[PDB]
């Protein structure tokens, strides 16, 4: 593995090293505005397949293709809806992923064997410069072991993958903290498949109101058009209990369980903004924007220690809040103590 520190400023030749790797059919981890992605050349079955391997990822769970130019979209998808052009021209480059019907050049191995392809234009200097220089599209899911928390720093990528992959570009920590929003434009009205860095409300202002796939709220799915729907994800080794309801009643409830779970002789931490006494306590932030930014730091911080159980305070499902609650809820496999 080669780690390229590009935190301070970007230096062309550094990124060129990695571009070579991408071309050589090797794996390269890169920063994005959302999470680090584990990238391969998208036009190379072999390269791509290396990704599912490294991750332990079912060939079933599709990948997202990252582009840097609007013209490469027409290359990867056919019969592009009008809405897609409107969302792309308003929100790309940005934390938005569009599901479209697949052009023929895109390998079935990327899409998990569907005529539907997921595409994004990452809003990050490096992610874009990498794509340009490597003169190829990059298929790139979250750069973690399948099932575990998402990476939001090179440290996180490295503790999962140092040794086992050729390259990690270190860009510092990712600005937003959670994955891109996936919108399905292969149906009318469109469907939100994964809540993300781009709030629903913003998208609904542009194109019409959209529907929400029940996957978002924990319906198991036989077949997945996008990542983060089928299989477990975002989950530490530990157990996670998410508690939601009004401020005090949630805090109160958290306190009962700390003590309850301490009596059973279990080590316990909490994620939230409420100030309890336990082995571990990670403060997520005052604002949702801040919470989204720290969510995986926290989940990984807890996992590295030896807490056997984690208690997460819920948050409002508006804005980035829809994503955090989605992630937490899917981390615990839907253990949600609802308080009234
Ligand atoms: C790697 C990053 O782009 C991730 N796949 C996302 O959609 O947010």
């Amino acid at each position: 593995t080669i780690i390229i520190n590009v935190r301070e400023r970007i230096e062309e030749w550094k990124i060129r090293i990695a571009a070579g790797f991408i071309r050589e059919g090797k794996l390269v981890a890169f920063p994005t505005e959302t999470v680090y992605g584990l990238g391969a050349n998208a036009l190379d079955e072999n390269a791509v397949k290396r990704i599912f391997e490294a991750k332990g990822r079912p060939a079933d769970n599709p990948l997202i293709i990252h582009i840097a130019s609007f013209e490469q979209l027409e290359v990867l998808a056919k019969e592009i809806p009008e809405e897609a052009e409107m969302l792309a021209k308003r929100f790309w480059p940005g934390p938005l992923t569009l599901v479209l019907p697949k052009s023929e050049v895109v390998p079935r191995v990327i899409t998990g064997g569907l005529d539907t392809v997921a595409v994004r234009m990452p809003a990050h200097e490096i992610a874009l410069k990498l794509i340009e220089l490597s003169e190829r599209p990059i298929a790139a899911p979250s750069a973690n072991i399948s099932g575990k928390p998402s990476p939001t720093s090179a440290h996180h990528v490295a503790e999962d993958f140092y040794g086992k992959i050729e390259c990690i570009i270190d860009g510092g920590e990712t600005r937003i903290g959670v994955e891109s929003t996936v919108i399905d434009l292969t149906e009318w009205p469109p469907v939100l498949l994964r809540p993300g860095g781009l709030p629903l409300e913003e998208i609904e202002k542009v194109i019409g109101e959209i529907r929400i796939h029940p996957a978002v709220y924990g319906k198991s799915v036989d077949t997945a058009k996008a990542p983060g729907m089928k299989y477990r994800h975002y989950a530490p080794s530990a157990e996670v209990i998410v508690v939601e309801g009004p401020r005090d009643k949630v805090r109160r409830k958290i306190e009962e369980l700390i003590a309850k779970f301490k009596e059973e002789g279990k080590k316990v931490g909490v994620i939230g903004s409420g100030s309890y006494d336990a082995d571990e306590v990670f403060y997520l932030g005052d604002t949702v924007e801040e919470i989204a930014r720290n969510l995986f730091k926290a989940l990984r911080h807890m996992d590295r220690t030896g807490v056997d159980v984690i208690l997460a305070e819920g948050v409002e499902e508006k804005g980035l809040g829809l994503a955090v609650m989605n992630r937490l809820r899917k981390a615990s496999g839907y253990r949600i103590i609802k308080v009234h």
